[PDB]
């Protein structure tokens, strides 16, 4: 531990992008998103 | 060899989607994520 925060993983993660040209994350992405919302819907408060 | 920290799985993480040309995440990885969304929808204790 030591000067690791999202700045890094940013950078990384940005060039992805680009790098796949959107297509990795337009497809997985598209469906692990769509978990993503499903999956903090179990854990939350304030309905 | 790597670990099991963040800033080293994203380096591998990232080249692996150019060496599979995204074909796997978008497959695997979909299956994986709706995946996700299930098995935290049961353990949501508001952590």
């Amino acid at each position: 531990m030591g000067g690791i925060s999202i700045w890094q993983l940013l950078i990384i993660a940005v060039i992805v992008v680009l790098l796949f040209g959107t297509k990795k994350l337009g497809s997985i992405g598209s469906d692990l998103g769509a978990s993503i919302k499903g999956f903090k819907k179990a854990m939350s408060d304030d309905e």
